């Protein structure tokens, strides 16, 4: 898949008030995740003893964390496309170490779309909705293809 520079102008436009707050978006994201999909939560050993909403608001670890994820993820975005290099040291990671399956990032895909939509509505129209799923969805496709090549699969 390609995005078109118009779709990439939409997503890095959205992202660009996401880094005004990188922790607390970090924060809400993965909140919004273990809540909604609490299956995720038993793959980290770091935070899987938390146990109510309260309580992971209040976890400093978490929201490092968060900060770490979508520095990361935002580092991604900003390549437009051309990321094979920041892919191959998250894929290794993430299907090596973790094991982590396709379907956990679609999981964690839905909770980013649903935070930028409550937090930047006027910047997350249907068009821009589309086109940071679409470069979700690359960013996962190429993924997919790196766990594949690396043994790990299902
Ligand atoms: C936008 C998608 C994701 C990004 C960009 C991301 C990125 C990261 C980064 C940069 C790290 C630290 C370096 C490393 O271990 O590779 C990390 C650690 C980790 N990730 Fe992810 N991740 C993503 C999705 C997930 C998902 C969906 C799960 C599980 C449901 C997951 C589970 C973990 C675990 C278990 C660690 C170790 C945390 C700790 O240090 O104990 N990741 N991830």
């Amino acid at each position: 898949m390609v995005l078109s520079e118009g779709e990439w102008q939409l997503v890095l436009h959205v992202w660009a008030k996401v880094e005004a707050d990188v922790a607390g978006h970090g924060q809400d994201i993965l909140i919004r995740l273990f809540k909604s999909h609490p299956e995720t939560l038993e793959k980290f050993d770091r935070f899987k003893h938390l146990k109510t909403e309260a309580e992971m608001k209040a976890s400093e670890d978490l929201k490092k964390h968060g900060v770490t994820i979508l520095t990361a993820l935002g580092a991604i975005l900003k390549k437009k496309g051309h990321h094979e290099a920041e892919l191959k040291p998250l894929a290794q990671s993430h299907a090596t170490k973790h094991k982590i399956p396709i379907k956990y990032l679609e999981f964690i895909s839905e909770a980013i779309i649903h935070v930028l939509h409550s937090r930047h509505p006027g910047n997350f129209g249907a068009d821009a909705q589309g086109a940071m799923n679409k470069a979700l969805e690359l960013f996962r496709k190429d993924i997919a293809a790196k766990y594949k090549e690396l043994g790990y699969q299902g």
